[PDB]
Parts: C-alpha cells; sequence; structure tokens
C-alpha cells in the first residue's frame, strides 16, 4: 500500500487543528504538546522492519493521548464505518474512537517502519494482512484498548446484521479482541445496535448467533445488555439515502 | 470577543490537513502552497483596523485559494447550517463553501487586525455589531462571491421555511448580496428545498411570498428554476433526530 505524504506534516497538522478547535465541548485536551505527542508516535514505529511490532509498540503514544471520555456517549463500531459515524454526528450523540485525539490524527493514514534512514518508508507499506497478527493490529488495538479502558457509563456497539460473510460479533474483531475484555467495572451496559442493510437479507438477528455470544460475554463482566435492530433513529438515516427503498414507506 | 489562538498555526495545520487528505475526490487541489495562502491571507487584514475592511480585502486570497467546483454538486444554505451539512454529507452529495478549501480552513475561526505589531490583535476582537457590514463581510461575503462565480450546472439552494422572523428568501442575505448576483450563465438552474422542521408551524411554500420573489430573480436570470418542500430524503435526515414527530409516522 502506498504511505500518507508528508506524515510528520499532516500528523502535527490535524494534532494542532484538533487541539485548538475540534470537539472543545465534548472532549478534554490532552497535556502533552503536538511535538512530544509525534515523538511518541514516531519512536513506536520507526528505525524497524515495517513488521517490527506488538500491542505494546505506541504504548507512550496512547498513554499521552488519552482524553477522559463522555460517559454514556461513547460507541465502538464493526463493518458500519459510515452509518456508525453518520449516527455518532461527530459527537453530538456519540463518540467513536475517530474523533478522540489519536484516532483522528491517524484515521485514514497510512505508515510503516524501516530500518534505513530516515525511518519510515516513504514509498511503500506491506498490505499488512501481510504482518504478523500482533503486529499488523498493533496501532488499532492498542488505540482500542485505551479507549474502551478509558470508557464510561453505557457502551454502545454498532454492528452489521447483513454480512453473509462476516458475523456481526467475532472474537477477533478489533472490538472483540481489544474492545469488549478492556471495559472495566465503570461501564453498566453494553447497547447493541444491528444494521439491517435496506433492500439486503438479514443474516444476523438479536437474540441469536454472534449476538448471543456476545450478550452471553457481556453479561459475564456484568453489564446489563440490550439489543435493537434499525432503531427507528437508524433506519431514517439509512432512508435518507435510499428513500424509496420498500423499508422507508411512510404512512 | 476571544480571537482563535495560534491562528497561523491552525490555518496551516488545516491547510495541510486539507491538502493531503480531505476531499480527494472530491474537490481538485489548489496550485499555491499553504505558506503562500498564509502569506495572502495575513495582508488582507493585518495592520488595518478592523472596522476597515472591506469586499475587496481578501480578493487576492480567494483568487490563490478558488477551487474548480464539481459541475451540479454546489449547494448554498441560509438558516439551516446542520440540516444542509448532514444532507450535503461532507462533499458527497453536495460541496458547501465549507468544504471548499478557503472555508474549511476558516470555518468557525475569528480574528482581527490591529494597526500596532504584531499586526493583528491575539487576544481581543472587537464584537463585528460595532463595524460597517461590508467589514462583518469582508472575509465570508468575498468567500460566497468567489465561491458562486466557480458554479457550474445545477445550484442547489436550502433554506429555513418555518421561521416567522425570517424570511426564506432575503435580498441582504449572504445569497441574496453574493451569491445569487454572482452566479454565471455556467449555471443552469437553482434548485431550492425548504426545510419545514418537525413539529413547527410552517411558514413558507414554494411560489409563495419570498420563494416567488426568489423564483421570479432567478427566471429573469434565465436560469431554470425549482422548488421542494421536506422531500423524502431530507425529511428522513430530520425524522433521524426526532423519530416519533408526527410528520415520522411509518407504514
Ligand atoms: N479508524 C480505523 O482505521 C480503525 C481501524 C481498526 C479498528 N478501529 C476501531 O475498532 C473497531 C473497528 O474494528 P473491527 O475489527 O471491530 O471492525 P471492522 O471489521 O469494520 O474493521 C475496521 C477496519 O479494519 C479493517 N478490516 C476489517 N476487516 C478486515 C479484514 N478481514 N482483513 C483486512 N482488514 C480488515 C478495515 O479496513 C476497517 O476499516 C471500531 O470501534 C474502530 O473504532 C478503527
Amino acid at each position: 500500500i502506498v504511505p500518507t505524504r508528508e506524515l510528520e506534516n499532516v500528523f502535527l497538522g490535524r494534532c494542532k487543528d484538533y487541539e485548538i478547535t475540534r470537539y472543545l465541548d465534548i472532549l478534554p485536551r490532552v497535556r502533552s504538546d503536538c511535538s512530544a505527542l509525534w515523538k511518541d508516535f514516531f519512536k513506536a514505529f520507526s528505525f524497524k522492519n515495517p513488521c517490527d511490532l506488538d500491542l505494546g509498540s505506541y504504548k507512550d503514544f496512547f498513554t499521552s493521548a488519552q482524553q477522559q471520555l463522555p460517559k454514556n456517549k461513547v460507541m465502538f463500531w464493526s463493518g458500519v464505518y459510515d452509518e456508525a459515524h453518520d449516527y455518532a454526528n461527530t459527537g453530538r450523540k456519540y463518540i467513536t474512537l475517530e474523533d478522540t485525539l489519536p484516532g483522528y490524527m491517524l484515521n485514514s493514514l497510512v505508515w510503516c517502519g524501516q530500518r534505513a534512514n530516515p525511518g519510515f518508508n516513504e514509498k511503500v507499506c506491506p498490505d499488512f494482512k501481510t504482518c504478523p497478527v500482533q503486529a499488523r493490529e498493533s496501532f488499532w488495538g492498542m488505540a482500542s484498548s485505551s479507549y474502551a479502558h478509558s470508557a464510561e457509563g453505557e457502551v454502545t456497539y454498532m454492528v452489521d446484521g447483513s454480512n453473509p460473510k462476516v458475523p456481526a460479533y467475532r472474537p477477533d474483531s478489533f472490538f472483540g479482541k481489544y474492545g469488549l475484555p478492556n471495559l472495566t467495572n465503570k461501564v453498566t451496559r453494553v447497547k447493541v445496535i444491528v444494521l439491517h442493510r435496506l433492500g439486503e437479507k438479514i443474516i444476523e438477528k438479536c437474540g441469536a448467533g454472534s449476538l448471543l455470544d456476545l450478550e452471553k460475554l457481556v453479561k459475564a463482566k456484568h453489564f446489563a445488555f440490550d439489543c435493537v435492530e434499525n432503531p427507528r433513529a437508524v433506519l431514517f438515516l439509512l432512508c435518507s439515502d435510499n428513500p424509496n427503498a420498500r423499508e422507508c414507506r411512510l404512512a
């Protein structure tokens, strides 16, 4: 894959933008300045082969970068990037990882280490399905752990209930592996929202299949659990993009 | 009013973020680099009293910053910021001024010139109600004109149809003064979307009142014209935030 151009300039430009202007009434500022944060991010992978990473690599960066998160507002998602972010509505209804400082700075970017100066590969990065599991998941897995550990009160999890190749919930997704196990006693409830894509076969249902496995897990942690398929608020967002869909007919 | 801190760093940070990562398949890049744009911008207002700006002050800045705009996707909005940006969908369905480079860079920011070094005031700015209209409007007014001038094909205009105190179309709004007067013959049609807020009394309707004045003005510019109230796709977006409103009942 093609690495992000001007990585340091982009990281630093997003960081300063976020610091001064973004999520001011939703998330707290971090103590560390943008240059300290860059130093922690870069040392996680620089001057190393591109797959020489593990879950501990970005430890200092995520420590510096972590924010206290709004109680009852944390959301996770798997398989539903646009619908989850459209619904969270840039922190107004829920926070996603990608609205927090480390998530916002690195969202959509591509980078990797190399041993030779300048310590990072400006030409090519591995498909990363290519590196071993602990390396491929080093950055977003630590991102997910740290974010989960900071969640408080009700947490929401949006999943795709219409994908015949990928269960709504799986033990090895970033949420499965780094989210749920890292929810603490500050969390009171996991609220699942199952998306049923308009015009598509329903594959997964609350109370059955992988959602029942998730339910059992949630309860084993002593959180409450609820699950809803296409709640009206989410259904109308879907309809907005597909207003003639059968599901959208009004009275 | 307190000005944005670290204005230069914010502007440049936003400009680098946008250049490398934002609207990449939706809007073109600008030839000027971020440093050159900052110089143009700073030059427009600095070492002048804030009440001495006019519609020419940022002319050179907008000249450098102006992107060619995708045919048929240009949208104007009045009194409906959140609804218009949610519907426009960060450039995917429509472009707004706030998705373009200069609008993105200065959106929400607050700044002012001053006569002493360093030529701008980093700590306090005058409420703009104290200055002449042409100075209050010098930046966003030139922004809207430049943006209007670049529009081609069908343009869309989203208006509030449910304010008893503020007509859907006013000659003295930004669209009235800087948007419509500045549409060229590359524009073929103005399409009006009238927003009726859920649970509010309907004030304005297509073909009547200020909307008929606007219809007549558009036609006298030889643009085609159409007008809709709460088109399904827009209504569904409203409904997502108020699913239990009467207007949102499903079949
Ligand atoms: N913003 C990001 O780039 C990003 C990346 C990973 C994880 N996360 C966080 O963790 C959760 C999403 O991750 P998840 O695994 O639960 O859901 P998911 O399966 O939707 O994965 C999210 C990202 O990981 C990649 N991915 C997913 N399946 C893949 C596959 N089998 N092969 C190769 N790449 C694949 C995709 O690029 C996708 O953008 C969210 O809460 C999110 O905040 C975010």
